RNA sequence: AUGCUCAUGCACUGCAUGAAUGCCCCU
RNA sequence: AAGGGAUGC
């Protein structure tokens, strides 16, 4: 659904 | 670029993981 | 498009909370 | 995209 600060902290790590 | 879907004994590990 | 996934909380829907063992082996 | 394993010595 929305962003979280796990899966935005995902996708930083990720990026 | 690969997921990995937790299942009963990941969550299990990691509730146990202090 | 991790803008997920998956658990737990009196519809493969909400809400809230938590987990990168969300591993590693295998079939 | 499905299943199993803590003897995962
Ligand atoms: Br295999």
């Amino acid at each position: 659904g929305k962003p979280t600060k796990r899966s935005q902290n995902y996708a930083a790590l990720r990026k």
